[PDB]
């Protein structure tokens, strides 16, 4: 697989679409983002899966805005941690290019994702009852878990394990 596509299989499995793993064979990250429902129907994907995958690809394109929004609303106190962690859950397994990918930092998905993780874990440790929310804390630990193994975060794995360790001891 090419840059940013090492997690394509796990992502598809998460959407119950791993049946189409071969479609991505030598596809580049940029090509994946050019996928349309029309293209999928044309290459043998059922109309149902074509629509669903097209929707998922569209959501991939919204990641930067979603992360930007979560960052903002958490900093303003408008968004609950449970909500922020739910949003992250739907992004953590998506195909992400390495942090070292040149371009506007604001559009660097991996970077925005790690930024939100910092805000979340920081807001958490400052919440007197944070420890009492077993559900939210459990999802977050799973997120850190999947992030530690995301090749795009290769050079941050150490910091992530540390963070996850700190939280496990609250």
């Amino acid at each position: 697989h090419m840059v940013g596509m090492s997690g394509i299989g796990l992502w598809l499995k998460s959407l119950r679409l791993h049946k189409y793993i071969e479609l991505f064979k030598n596809m580049t990250y940029e090509e994946m983002l050019l996928i349309t429902e029309d293209f999928l129907q044309s290459v043998g994907v059922t109309k149902g899966a074509s629509h669903k995958l097209a929707l998922c690809i569209d959501k991939l394109k919204e990641r930067a805005n979603i992360l930007n929004r979560v960052e903002q609303e958490l900093l303003s106190g408008q968004m609950e941690l449970s909500t922020a962690v739910e949003e992250l859950t739907n992004i953590v397994l998506t195909p992400m290019k390495p942090l070292e990918s040149p371009g506007p930092p604001e559009e660097n998905i991996g970077l925005r994702f790690l930024k939100v993780i910092d805000i979340v874990t920081n807001t958490l440790q400052q919440d007197p009852y944070a420890v009492q929310d077993d559900e939210t804390l459990g999802v977050l630990m799973w997120i850190l878990d999947r992030s530690i193994h995301n090749e795009a975060f290769m050079n941050h794995a150490s910091q992530l394990k540390d963070l996850k360790f700190k939280l496990s001891k609250m």
